[PDB]
């Protein structure tokens, strides 16, 4: 009863599998009684769809009841394209792309509207850095510009196209990382920069949609779920909280941002990171004793 | 859903039933918490009184329709830590007759005995005797007063309650935008008390995070003629979301922050303010056109 | 005093003589620097021309009374990194006739040869073809355009100049408040380009700091009818210091940031804005009284 | 000529010896041709005065020319007291306090005005935490409240009393530390919190003095010049800059904030810390390899 989402429909761009935030969020959204549709990268839309209807994901659709997560559709979606005129020929001709169509952001919005009416909850859980391995001084223009297109501008496009089919009081959420605000070596070919752009756009768009649509626009900067393994232990050892960052922690937090408990919350960047954002110094440094 | 059953919450600074403290307790109870109240002793007898008669039965409504009940109402003056710290003219001060043991430490002992370990701790306390006076006209006495009532008290609440707090518990306080950015009129050092308060929220987060495994967060609220009046009007006219800020808004966002959903959330300042913090200018300005 | 003698500064993006680039070069020269200029090639012939005739002799005055001289004026289009990246219709585009080698890398080689290692690098470059359009009406094309002109270019400037930069050198770029907080009207993704830009300033600071031993900082400037007009008026009416923002103000603060006085200063955003960033509200509001 | 301070008088509260920032700043201020008066803790005013006239400090008064720093007076000053009615009897009777008088902030302002006329530059270089060894959960009220009184409120008092004798265009500066904004274990009995308050007051006071006096109010958050030794190596190994933080680095930076090159700079917090503020992660962590 504190979060009754019955009545509400959500669309979640960026669920290819059951291990990302996208999946975790949907799980929670649905868990509060919302209809939940998914945007899925065409290249993997098939495998995901087979992976669902197989039975294979039932341990992961599993809810509080023992009932399973059901979806109001699972749409092809490529956040790199806003409308079909934008799609390059070789992609139209690409082997992993034929069969599936109407996968631009605009096309997907029209589809959601004709299939489910207006929506209440918008999630943006997609980021892509073709040069994330590379440091900024070794990042190309094409690289940088791609990282931003996929990660940053895709939120704006999404909001552009979903906004007009979003109920008053409705809300949207995206995902960021520390590196947006504070240097974090590793991350990665303009990914940091795109994230910064996302957080600014999160703010600007909270103003724009607040006014035109009455829609809340927020961001979660998350901890880490190789570069990673070390990052996981880093946070384990330097966070205010001696604990791992589970995906449910972020899902959990997104549920709130997208519930009417956050009806006055907009333009925010919520750190869901066991509190690492709050330190000005690692305690496990080689320069301190243990 | 989100389930505070089995859990006990201590809410410091609830005298009226129109403040944030009320709003917050109200919400915690709706989610199934045991709620205890700490009240500034001059208003206790009265407050306790007005509750018990049937006065507040309307303000205790429950959103099912039942009424919120309290596992206790406690005298609490947050200006004092030990009994030792109370000056005589207060011990003697007529306004305090009957009541005993309202120094943070004493409240803790009583709470520990009557109820045992708690999980949720709310700090709804702000007081500054020179608040109407601009900072260049605030005295040392009032500025320390303000810091002593609205910052330190939080530190002491933790110092004394931390010990009785279950691992995974969380505390919250309430801040205001002036602590990061100039709000003319919010004077007396309240501005400064609050920047200290947000800072302690981060420091304590680390410390309590590490020592008791507890989370520490802040809600930076908007405004709930007058100086308030103009404030409300401004925010209504300039915030991304064109609405009034109800106390339920804060109520709900505390309810998220103090709940398991927020277990990876620590050391944050959460703006519950209709988006206003996100703004770099007023659309309202007599410099702009309508 | 502070002494840039023996030192050489490269200032990218000086076409007019009323921008920040002019103001900055002007200041560096006053402190005894060799100053070279990079100019967007369509305006070079002209700019170079107007200099040489005696036109700008008044805007080159020197505060002793002598005139600023340039160790070079260079074609520089910051949209291109290698010659390879130039499209034909540009190579052919009539507006570019005569000039060759204005891709960041080429400019660097020429600068390295003609002058050798530099110590000071200025990035006065911002361009967004959809800036008048709100973010919900900005396209992917223009948004990437904006990022490509006003963010990445900085990254490339460093990538290519870093190599020829003396240890202890410093670079600066220019940001704007909208990158942290919503300024309605500053659209086209310029807002986003700038948040990326401030972010790169921190990342690069680390990297260039470590690799070339160079510092990287930003000046977030105020405004130097119109949308500007209202902006200027607003800031004049709402900033702590009731003054107009001269370009010398920015000029001087770059001059500090690029000088030995600032050798422990890296990765900052410096607001040179009459204090306006510090504000949480307008005293101007039609919600307030006079 | 870029910083000609000839004509200008400065007062610098907090110079007991030649190793603090207070001394470094004066050195630079004087170095730009300013008259510089010093506030000195009465308890040490004698030893400092003897230490000067002895010859002993001549290597440290040493300027660019070979000439020495001269002062327009060296005043007893205790930033814990604003006016004499504030001073406790035992202090008046204290052994290290007799002889010297008129040492409250108000009294010192009157003295400066009657001796030197109006002033142009105000420096606030004093901080005191009687419990800085202790973590926040072990800090007493008296401790906390003292740390703030000495460190935070002393700036406000200073500005209150100097403001009215400060020329239009004049400016003031104070010193802070990371821990204000980000947790730094070690620091220290409410010192962190006071610093947060200082930075807020730095902002508020830039608004107040901007309007009433036309005076710029800024802060330098500095790096570190035991708890320390480790902190020095910490920054050495984790900063964007592989270098030590000399006192001249801060002095340098204060000179700018207090020169007319910063005529548009107010409410700022300038990181002068080899860039440490900019990282979100230590590179020498035990969790990374080296």
């Amino acid at each position: 009863f504190p979060i009754d989402l019955r009545g509400q429909t959500a669309f979640v761009a960026g669920v290819a599998d059951s291990h990302g935030y996208g999946w975790a969020i949907a799980k929670h959204l649905a868990s509060a009684g919302a209809r939940v549709a998914l945007g899925t990268w065409p290249p993997v839309l098939g495998l995901f769809q087979k992976s669902l209807q197989s039975g294979r994901l039932d341990e992961d659709r599993k809810l509080p009841d023992g009932s399973l997560i059901e979806f109001a559709g699972v749409y092809p979606l490529d956040a790199a394209f806003d409308k079909p005129e934008d799609v390059p020929q070789d992609i139209k001709d690409n082997k992993r792309y034929a069969g599936v169509d109407g996968y631009t952001i605009k096309e997907v919005a029209v589809k959601v509207k004709q299939d489910l009416g207006n929506i209440d909850i918008l999630v943006h859980s997609l980021a892509n850095g073709p040069e994330v391995t590379k440091p900024l001084l070794e990042t190309s223009r094409k690289g940088y510009l791609a990282a931003s297109s996929n990660s940053a501008y895709s939120f704006v496009s999404l909001l552009q196209h979903f906004g007009p089919i979003m109920n008053e009081g409705g809300s949207a959420v995206t995902l960021s990382y520390l590196a947006a605000e504070r240097v974090v070596p590793g991350y990665g070919g303009g990914m940091s920069s795109a994230k910064a752009a996302l957080e600014s756009d999160t703010r600007t768009l909270a103003w724009e949609a607040g006014q035109k649509y009455g829609v809340r626009v927020n961001a979660i900067s998350a901890g880490p779920l190789s570069f990673i393994d070390y990052a996981i232990d880093y946070s384990y050892n330097n966070a205010p909280l001696r604990r791992d960052l589970h995906s449910d922690d972020v899902g959990g937090a997104a549920l709130f941002l997208l519930s009417p408990l956050a009806r006055a919350v907009s333009g925010v960047t919520l750190y869901v990171d066991n509190g690492l954002h709050a330190m000005g110094q690692a305690v496990d440094s080689r320069s301190m004793p243990p």
